[PDB]
């Protein structure tokens, strides 16, 4: 009954379309990382490649807090995404929707701390040239929020080496590298954009 | 607390089904930019192509305005599209429903100033044939409102030349030309005119 | 402020279940005509042909009207098909579920009339054979209510010929010629009549 | 106007999740019947084959009732089918979601007697060998209760003979014979039985 | 009457979003067994292969217990998935979303025991290399919660042995054998184990 009585207190006024810091001036800090699970499929004839990947998400959402002690020793929630603010983290050059093939729940922390780990397959643009060699070819997609800029939303990874620790051991497919590199860059605004580019090195078996 | 009481209050009574203007006599003024991405696929058994692009989206919201003094200093907020009122543009020669490849949030200043910009992947009625030539194929797709007439809405672009700026440079297919063209017409249902951008453009196998 | 005054009245206690009449035992009558953009594809491996058009709908709603003198002068409002009553049209030998290509938004006039306009593609039964010839292939595909009898909807056409004024100049199909015809049915099972309007189109390669 | 206050009144207290019966004893008899108008594709590389058909289904709602004199005489009310209790009839061995091509609408008789006829389109397992011969091929699909017994659902024909009456006359497959058959099954699952009606249809090109 | 009245005061207050457990130290434990019925497809160009199968799920709500004599005699309710808590059970390597081929409809006694039974159609992370031979190939896929820990969720099988007695015996494959096997993993995210069932299918072109 605590956990019901803390979910009902959290969202009653919460809402999911403001950015969850106490003070706007600040930066919603995000720390991104990627489980390449597959590549799928290599498209020469359109030049889309098809990724199965999850990717890590974190962040603090400040109106999420509560003392333990005040519920029953209750310590971490599983909400729906939908129902919390998450951050718009989108693929910059896919060529279909990304379809999700997880549940799209959210784990909160009763410090506010907010795990979210979406497993997606997503098609992007890539000249799969060289794929059929020793040495491989290279893609690379950029990944970063649709509407916030820097000052809104800051991107971090915890290490530039995207997690293989899981790939598909039987793919068509070898991967022979992959980073998650962090980029600022600016543009008519005097404000940082930033996105996570990923870059994969891969060959066929 | 400030932008969700500021939410809170601009949404109290809103209505996403009533154009956005002070006076009903008044049109909305909507400007329309396309940023063209990638031709991903053309199929000459069916005469259908598929692009995929950005459509940048502005008007002006007139009950969306605010002072950022009585709100912390709060100058925008993030809203899903589905939630405030959005002209309704659409594809005119579509062959399926497009497929929306971005979140649907639109950004609203608090002078009311809305931008919108889907990204999307459209599927056309296009002939590509020539496009294995010098000279290329010529396709074009009118894009506006569905059921606002002239009256109700009206477009404008920047300019005419479609942004190609950010066109994946490794595409099966290169782009010779893409204009964005405000035109008038009328159709047979409706005695008013009405309004589109229509896309133009010349391609040619790379 | 007049027009969502107007919209919030009009749908306090409206009924999108209900046929929008005075008194049950009236008709509603539905005014239908199609405008044809494209066959897409017409597949001889499983006689299937896939069609692009709209498909104007009109009927009038007994409990939409006001006087636009209370409402500042407002003559239409615009509302999402889904909260209205609207007739079930329905393709009877599609193989596929509709895909609708347009913004699912009836318009509405101070009297009641009522205009909506779907873009759909249809894929419906059709045996393409002949297609490669000068005298082409021919196929039909009836619409109409699911649910209700003719004397409930009542089906007209302005015309019996299809606007094809806006068809696709280069389709890999031309169309030789498009009818839309209403037809009234008895049916042993029951006393009212069953009515629906019966497209046929005949086309072949370009 | 009537009948506005005839619809407010029925779903007032209505729960489309309860059997509609007023003794939690008694079965809810379904008639099921199917009109096949298609053989869309069959596809021998994966062994499945496409219907399209109208499948009509009619049963009682106990608490549908009303006295039409009691509002302006109205005999009938047409509601979406979500919006009451409807029995979960599932073909057993498709292999894709089933695509409904109708609206979902059910028309209520003021006697609370449901009729509800969904068209739809079934990829469903089915081996089309020897579709290119004079015999045909046969394969043939389960439909019944996903959830319900047969303490709790009772399914019947009012014959065994598809009705072909429909049926495209320039169909790839001409029909040879299409029979629907009411069977009794156990499952491994649960100690009840289980009622469905089993189509079986003979084809050839 | 009774089942209404007993529905409204079981969901008055209820959460799906929380545990149905007493205490939130409990474990909920959920049995699971699969039952196959057909490999569809198998791609070597891309090593995914297409099973539909059936998954049963078993675990008790302690929140939806009643007397039956309370309440006329009811003993089973029957509610859609959706309403209740359930385990997230999801394919761990998986390429498509799943396809829910039945009704989402949960089966819960008065006692509080869950029964729920979704049938599905899954492209999965599959090397059918050496299904043209006798031998035949062998995948496998782990099937867990994504979310809950094994100190909030568990799994249990009543056997390793798969339920086959359904497969479909004119599948262009036929299984050889097929496990079902409880296992326990450790992520570096989280510091928590997670529990899965890795179902370990050999099959062969028939
Ligand atoms: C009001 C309405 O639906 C329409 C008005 C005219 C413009 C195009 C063609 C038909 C449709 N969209
Ligand atoms: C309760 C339930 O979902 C079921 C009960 C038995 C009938 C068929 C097979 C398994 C499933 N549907
Ligand atoms: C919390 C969450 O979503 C997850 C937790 C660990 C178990 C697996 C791997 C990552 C993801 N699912």
């Amino acid at each position: 009954e605590h956990e019901t009585r803390l979910v009902a207190k959290l969202f009653k006024d919460y809402s999911s379309v403001v950015r969850p810091v106490e003070d706007h001036r600040q930066v919603v800090e995000v720390t991104l990382g990627f489980t390449l699970q597959d590549i799928v499929k290599a498209d020469s004839s359109t030049n889309e490649v098809d990724l199965v990947y999850y990717e890590q998400q974190r962040w603090v959402d400040y109106n999420l807090k509560w003392n333990p002690d005040d519920y029953g020793g209750v310590k971490k929630i599983h909400i729906p995404a939908a129902d919390i603010w998450t951050p718009d983290i989108t693929a910059y050059s896919s060529t279909r929707p990304v379809q999700v093939l997880s549940p799209q729940i959210a784990v909160v922390t009763h410090d506010g701390s907010v795990m979210f780990i979406p497993a997606q397959r997503l098609s992007f643009m890539c000249d799969p040239t060289g794929v059929d060699s020793e040495e491989g070819a290279t893609c690379a997609v950029k990944f970063g929020s649709w509407v916030y800029s820097g000052f809104e939303i800051d991107l971090k990874t915890d290490t530039d080496q995207v997690d293989l620790s899981s790939y598909y051991a039987s793919s068509k497919y070898e991967i022979l590298s992959a980073t998650q590199t962090r980029q600022v860059q600016h543009y008519c605004c005097p404000e940082p954009y930033i996105d996570v580019n990923l870059v994969v090195k891969f060959r066929e078996r």
